[PDB]
């Protein structure tokens, strides 16, 4: 609603657009009735028999203050060497849907956070083909424990239907949702190491004991379910000049996690030792929300958040000598700016079955399904 910045953020991207050809392998946009907070990408692929596109699938939501709102799954046409997007289901949601995800063992189940203190659990096979009108939101399981909303929400890979939630409440709620309801699930732990806002909490990768959160205190905490304290975590790291908003473990390494913050900077952490922070990522203009390893990469990252751009970083590349032109766009660990979201981007997901693929959601209703061009990264 500032008609001096539209223009500026409408014209950058008229320069953007007409170097798409050049930047990206692909660019699909579509334009959603609402803007989605959230976005995942489901595991499953096909390659139908005759067909010159793959069936994906995304977990997407909408954001609507004054309307009926829906968890959403998407099935997108990604086009072969030699798109179209459609609903797959979409389910009565009341209120937004702050975040989504599957469960790893079980992709049709998916929890969400709402703009309520309840965390809802969802199988989708269990709800209607299409969503009845009357907008009544009937979730499979309401998870109780929080006193406010949150913005954080992580499944354990290794111990099915163990669920984390962050909260604006200070505390990480935890549940097993295999544990009897009818429909109600009371937190199994409530972790109190934070003194502000929790913004994110995501579960170790191998570890099932362990998971991290991040917080507005600046902190980074390490957390072992194994404890028979919910108020000290095992490790507390002052990680940022500002609120943290998000972490990310690495897939191919039981050490090392990476932290994004309201300082604008991306901090890499080896929990082998966390007196120092490894490295510093510097570009983001403006407060990061969301990062995310690479599921094909062990050195690739990403980030993003309200400066309107998604950063893709290559570790391998830090301390690389620079042209005086490649250094005047950056430092060398940065492999690429995505410049095609005109608003603050909200999620991001990395396509999990086509390299390099990723969809980025942004407050002004836009979807983007992209790929950086091949010569890029090789």
């Amino acid at each position: 609603e500032d008609t001096v910045e539209e223009r500026v953020i409408n014209e950058e991207y008229k320069i953007w657009k007409k170097n798409t050809p050049f930047l990206y392998d692909l660019v699909m946009t579509h334009a959603l009735q609402w803007p989605s907070l959230t976005v995942q990408w489901l595991p499953e692929v096909t390659k139908p028999e005759g067909k010159d596109y793959a069936l994906h699938w995304l977990v997407l939501g909408t954001h609507t203050s004054d309307e009926q709102n829906h968890l959403v799954v998407a099935r997108v046409h990604i086009p072969n060497d030699d798109g179209k997007i459609e609903c797959e289901i979409k389910i009565n949601h009341e209120g937004e849907v702050n975040r989504a995800r599957y469960m790893p063992q079980n992709p049709h189940i998916i929890a969400t956070k709402t703009p309520s203190s309840d965390v809802l659990v969802f199988d989708y096979t269990k709800h209607p083909a299409k969503p009845d009108p009357s907008g009544e939101c009937n979730p499979d399981l309401r998870l109780r424990g929080h006193q406010k909303e949150g913005y954080g929400l992580s499944w354990n890979s290794n111990l099915s239907g163990h669920l984390l939630s962050a909260s604006d409440d200070h505390t990480v709620c935890l549940w097993d949702i295999n544990a009897g309801p009818g429909k109600i699930v009371d937190a199994k732990a409530i972790f109190t190491g934070h003194s502000a806002v929790v913004e994110d909490v995501a579960w170790h990768l191998l570890h099932e004991s362990l998971f991290g959160s991040v917080a507005d205190d600046q902190k980074l905490m390490i957390w072992d379910t194994r404890s028979n304290t919910t108020s000290k975590p095992s490790h507390l790291v002052d990680a940022h000049t500002a609120e943290v908003n998000c972490l990310s473990f690495n897939p191919y390494s039981e050490f090392i996690l990476a932290t994004g913050s309201a300082d604008k900077t991306v901090a890499l952490w080896d929990l082998r030792n966390l007196k120092l922070k490894l490295h510093t990522f510097e570009s983001h203009k403006d407060e990061i929300f969301q990062v995310h390893w690479s599921p094909h990469n062990e050195t690739i990252l990403a980030s993003s958040g309200t400066d309107r751009r998604l950063n893709v970083w290559d570790l391998s590349k830090i301390g690389e000598e620079q042209s005086a032109e490649d250094a005047e766009d950056g430092p060398p660990e940065l492999l690429f700016i995505h410049g095609g979201h005109t608003a603050k981007i909200s999620d991001f997901s990395w396509n999990p079955n086509e390299p390099w693929v990723i969809c980025s959601v942004s407050e002004d209703n836009i979807m983007q399904i992209w790929q950086m061009a091949e010569n890029i990264y090789n």
